[PDB]
């Protein structure tokens, strides 16, 4: 029986690897839809269109069973088969489903829609995060005006959706349980086919702590200079809303007042942009080139015709945060962003347009295979270019960096405005999902859900709020990713892993000899270089079609998520930095936060 069976099965894959494509094909298209126009027929269509494709999902499961693809010898065919067995939400029974749906709509486009009024105009009330709210947090170095947004924001993105939130939870384990996961905790990490992912990560986080700890203890004392002590406290938790951005993910923002060398200079070249007329389009067209001049595929046609690149102005709603976009056929493949022309922008398209390549590198591979290694490769992928474009170097060579002198000192700040970004999100990544997997597997009592998040902000960022929150305030869901239901953990390990790509990609362009003090890994361009585009290729051509360990062997050599490589980059800033804190005495760690009332 088994061999011929085994015959056969190949076959009934085959087809039916092809007819997921096209039915999800369909339901990608009412997806886009609604996420680039939301409107309540759109929801209604995007979530009918779901329902359908997760009960025929729900047949799939079940024909696995008529096949003994665990007595098979091939071990490509059983790896396909146990993909298909796997239904995540469509295990719900149908009602349950399409009420998750629901849910799931309800939260996003509860995001989506926020609206605040203009501190100095209360009656202009159209300020929406993407941009308005997003450039006062940005650029406001008045600390009442940004109190003022983070609390409108947190109480129309966050508290609005408690009650939803609370269902979503439920109906996750429930579909968890169903494919009988413990909880959608392990349910997310079994995307990562590595029975101690977490005891890993925990291992490489507690080893790149100290810089943090470092970092964090400058910056406090860096703006207690700008605020004053009435403002920031030595030894507090730093309030929030001083670090540049809505959620304190990322530091970069405030640069110009915590950059070691002030008088030396520090990268920011959103200024000629704007002076060189850079256009949302030039900015793809640009990182185009640069996967091009890696010997990587160019963006097809579709792409150019379908994206939407910039925000609409009809005035309707949509969702702006940045996505990339499979449509599962061959070459249509799109990017939906509200572009801005700055610095941190032309990085966010350089992100996108990695998560494009990867979906043109396999899009010949069987639809199960039609994804990320792991989901940190995918986030990994377009932020070891923007390494690269983030250079002097390269900033030099496309003319946006002028006048620059790359002395110590320069580097010093540039390697400080590096781990603004870098080093920083790495606790705030862990702690969105250490908190959503701690509610999914019942850890947390409701009544303590809102101070359970900001412990675990307090505990691993050393950040609070800016006002107290109580139990009254539910304010995990002002992040984006918490109202989406997407998960976090991908961006903790693309954070990890980017410097093992990073470094190696490096190496064989010839661009960081540890040993040569002209090719520092810190200025590395990757920029035109085919034999970094080679292991790109290898690894990324592969989609998920072997284990994760495989798909990095491909590209270095390697098996191992490791530390070293993220280490050996901020080596000279952790050398410096801890000497410059001794220096001025600078206070380290911080008190439990008093911003939570339990
Ligand atoms: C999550 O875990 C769940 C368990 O916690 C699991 O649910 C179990 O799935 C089992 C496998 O499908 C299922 O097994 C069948 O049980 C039938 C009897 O069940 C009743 O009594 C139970 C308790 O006594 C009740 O709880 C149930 O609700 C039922 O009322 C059997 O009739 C049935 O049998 C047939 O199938 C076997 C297996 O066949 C296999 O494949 C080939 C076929 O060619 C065989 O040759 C091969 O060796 C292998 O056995 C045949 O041997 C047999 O002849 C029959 O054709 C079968 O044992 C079980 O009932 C169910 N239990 C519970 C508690 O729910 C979920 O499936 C897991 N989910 C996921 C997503 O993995
Ligand atoms: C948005 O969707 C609605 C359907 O609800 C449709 O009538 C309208 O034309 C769409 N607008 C745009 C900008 O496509
Ligand atoms: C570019 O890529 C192709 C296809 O992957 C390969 O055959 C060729 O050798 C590469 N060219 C360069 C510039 O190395
Ligand atoms: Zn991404």
């Amino acid at each position: 029986a088994l061999v011929k069976e085994e015959i056969q099965a190949k076959e009934y894959l085959e087809n039916l690897n092809k007819e997921l494509a096209k039915r999800t094909n369909v339901e990608t298209e009412a997806a886009w839809a609604y996420g680039s126009n939301i409107t309540d027929e759109n929801e209604k269509k995007k979530n009918e269109i779901s329902a359908e494709l997760a009960k025929f999902m729900k047949e799939v499961a079940s024909d696995t069973t008529k096949f003994q693809w665990r007595s098979y010898q091939s071990e490509d065919l059983k790896r396909q088969f146990k993909a298909l067995t796997k239904l995540g939400y469509a295990a719900l029974p149908e009602d349950d489903y399409a009420e998750l749906l629901d849910t799931l709509s309800a939260m996003e486009s509860n995001f989506a829609k926020v609206k605040v009024c203009d501190y100095k105009d209360s009656t202009k009330c159209d300020l929406a995060l993407d941009p308005e709210i997003e450039e006062v947090i940005s650029k406001s170095r008045d600390h009442e005006e940004l109190a003022y947004y983070w609390r409108e924001f947190y109480d129309k993105a966050g508290t609005a959706v408690r009650s939803q939130f609370e269902r979503y939870v439920e109906l996750n384990t429930k579909a968890a349980k169903l494919n009988n996961f413990t909880s959608g905790a392990e349910a997310w990490l079994d995307e990562y086919e590595d029975d101690t992912f977490e005891q890993q990560l925990e291992d490489i986080f507690a080893d790149i702590r100290p810089l943090y700890q470092q970092i964090h203890g400058y910056v406090r004392f860096r703006l207690r200079k700008h605020y004053g002590d009435a403002v920031v406290s030595e030894t507090g938790p730093i309030p929030m809303h001083l670090l540049g951005n809505m959620w304190a993910q990322q530091w970069s923002e405030i640069a110009d007042i915590v950059s070691p060398f002030p008088e030396k200079p520090l990268v920011d070249v959103s200024a000629e942009m704007e002076k060189q007329g850079y256009t949302p389009l030039k900015m793809f067209q640009m990182g185009d080139d640069f996967f091009t001049s890696m010997n990587l595929t160019k963006l097809p046609q579709d792409f150019w015709d379908k994206s939407i690149i910039e925000k609409p102005t009809d005035g309707r709603d949509l969702v702006c945060h940045a996505s990339a976009w499979d449509f599962y056929l061959i070459d249509d493949v799109r990017i939906k962003q509200c572009t801005r022309v700055t610095q941190d922008q032309l990085f966010t398209v350089h992100h996108e347009l990695g998560h494009i390549q990867y979906f043109l590198q396999y899009q010949h591979q069987p639809f199960v295979y039609r994804t990320g290694a792991n989901p940190g490769f995918h986030e990994a992928v377009g932020d070891v270019l923007s390494l690269s474009v983030s250079t002097p170097k390269h900033l030099e060579k496309i003319g946006l960096l002028k006048d620059y002198v790359r002395d110590d000192e320069a580097r010093i700040n540039q390697l400080f405005l590096t781990a603004l970004d870098k080093i920083v999100f790495l606790p705030f990544a862990f702690t969105m999902d250490k908190y959503r997997w701690s509610l999914f597997r019942g850890e947390v009592d409701k009544a303590n859900w809102n101070c359970a998040f900001w412990k675990l902000r307090d505990e691993y960022s050393g950040i609070e709020p800016p006002v107290v929150r109580s139990e009254k305030d539910f304010d995990a869901p002002a992040k984006y990713h918490i109202s989406a239901d997407v998960e976090y953990l991908r961006y903790l390990v693309s954070f990890i892993i980017q410097f093992q790509f990073y470094k190696s990609a490096c190496i064989k362009a010839g661009q960081y000899d540890p040993d040569n003090v002209e090719l520092p890994l810190d200025n590395c361009d990757i920029y035109g270089s085919a034999a970094a585009g080679a292991a790109f290729h290898n690894m990324l051509s592969m989609g998920a079609s072997k284990p994760w360990p495989d798909a990095l062997e491909a590209f270095n050599g390697e098996r191992i998520m490791s530390g070293k490589a993220i280490a050996e980059y901020f080596e000279p800033l952790r050398v410096w930095l801890e000497a410059e804190n001794i220096k001025n005495n600078v206070h380290i760690g911080w008190t439990t936060s008093n911003k939570c009332v339990s």
